[PDB]
């Protein structure tokens, strides 16, 4: 019901406004919170989706290690080696 | 004997017994190393600049707010944009600003 002044921590831009009648600045926030409980969930999807990303370059770095090893010392030490390529690609 | 691949395998030829002495486990675990790498390389050159997620919220809010004149059609706006985002998260795909 009646408009309170914004608190502190409030992060709304224009946050004092009362441009819109009837609209606390304690409603925005929780349409802010709506907003940041859909965006959290939304990262999380993106994330696991990047993760899947990243299996499937793995495995197929690990196949083209494996098809072109025919010894298991030498498959190890390739696997090695790429592994140091990508530690140096890292810093740079 | 060839210990077979479990249920869980993530190798192509996982089967393969091409090369001698070499486990299907062995193989996983220097498929996880490589992961490992990746997984590091790719979290620091392309994932330390996302955005700060209330930073997001706050612009989404906003451009919401900006564009209404009355309290309900502000709030039918923002649920609006939470089922867009919503959206975006069913079909793993980001909603970038």
């Amino acid at each position: 019901e009646e408009f309170v002044p914004p608190d502190e921590n409030c992060p709304l831009k224009e946050a004092s406004s009362r441009r819109i009648p009837r609209l606390t600045v304690k409603a925005r926030e929780h349409c802010l919170r709506l907003l940041e409980e859909a965006l959290s969930s939304n990262r999380q999807s993106t994330r696991t989706a990047d993760e899947a990303d990243l299996r499937a370059k793995a495995v197929e770095l690990e196949h083209e290690t494996f098809r072109n090893a025919k010894v298991a010392n030498l498959y190890k030490a390739s696997v090695l080696k790429k592994v140091a390529d990508i530690h140096r690609a890292s810093k740079d």
